[PDB]
């Protein structure tokens, strides 16, 4: 299993504009288009992103290209972030995937706000960090996905996804 397969399980694939769990306009593999309420603002961002008139719809290929960009940007974002980089560098390969997943869902800024949990991961206190991570709006709002990520940090294995 790898970061791409992981995220593909968590976000799904939709070729028509849709609303995400938070009500925002998204497309493809969890690609946020805008937090704006206008479907029109969404269709415009979409065409801007693809470089064609899409009329709210995209192909598989297009969805996958956006996905490649997004994963790349998530990684680069962690690497440039002074709060995130040290954590990432201290992690093994599987747990690295768990941090990337959080950044992709919630943005650099959002994850960087998990100060205490970040500290526990850095210290390799797996059980403690898992319990701390769960005390968040993130966990309460998307519990099944949060649990999968949390178990990934807890165990350092892909068990939570070997099901799926």
């Amino acid at each position: 299993m790898n970061i791409f397969e992981m995220l593909r399980i968590d976000e799904g694939l939709r070729l028509k504009i849709y609303k995400d769990t938070e009500g925002y306009y998204t497309i493809g593999i969890g690609h946020l288009l805008t937090k704006s309420p206008s479907l029109n603002a969404a269709k415009s961002e979409l065409d801007k992103a693809i470089g064609r008139n899409c009329n709210g719809v995209i192909t598989k290929d297009e969805a996958e290209k956006l996905f490649n960009q997004d994963v790349d940007a998530a990684v680069r974002g962690i690497l440039r972030n002074p709060k995130l980089k040290p954590v990432y560098d201290s992690l093994d390969a599987v747990r690295r995937c768990a941090l990337i997943n959080m950044v992709f869902q919630m943005g650099e800024t959002g994850v960087a706000g998990f100060t205490n949990s970040l500290r526990m991961l850095q210290q390799k206190r797996w059980d403690e960090a898992a319990v701390n991570l769960a005390k968040s709006r993130w966990y309460n709002q998307t519990p099944n996905r949060a649990k999968r990520v949390i178990t990934t940090f807890r165990t350092g294995t892909w068990d939570a996804y070997k099901n799926l």
